């Protein structure tokens, strides 16, 4: 896997990001995580925390993994990183999201993630709360 240039242009809530990807703008959905719903309880703390990350990055990359790069509804899928720090897996760590929607052949990440998840799990953080 490699890591590409993007600009934020929009914060969407905790697992969406609007970015500028080769010029064009797209939503990216981030892989192997689910926030909850802005509507839901820790779905507002998840938004908050992933728009803080993004835009207070100076630099913004999307990494796509080895399947689909697209979902049904055209939003991009990847692993975006916040100066070189994951968003997906930071969200995981602080119990902001789980581990979720693994399919086959998009999961490089996906071990990684579930280590996050465990700790946070014991540290009984937000969602485990
Ligand atoms: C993260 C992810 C979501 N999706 C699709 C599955 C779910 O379809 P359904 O909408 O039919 O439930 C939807 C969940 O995304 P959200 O959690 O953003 O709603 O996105 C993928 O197809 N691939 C992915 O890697
Ligand atoms: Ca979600």
């Amino acid at each position: 896997l490699h890591k590409e240039p993007a600009t934020l242009i929009k914060a969407i809530d905790g697992d969406t990001v609007k970015d500028m990807y080769k010029g064009q703008p797209m939503t990216f959905r981030l892989l192997l995580v689910d926030t909850p719903e802005f509507n839901e309880k820790y779905g507002p703390e998840a938004s908050a925390f992933t728009k803080k990350m993004v835009e207070n990055a100076k630099k913004i990359e999307v990494e796509f993994d080895k399947g689909q790069r697209t979902d049904k509804y055209g939003r991009g899928l990847a692993y975006i990183y916040a100066d070189g720090k994951m968003v997906n897996e930071a969200l995981v760590r602080q119990g902001l999201a789980k581990v979720a929607y693994v399919y086959k052949g998009n999961n490089t990440h996906e071990q990684l993630l579930r280590k996050a998840e465990a700790q946070a799990k014991k540290e009984k953080l937000n969602i485990w709360s």
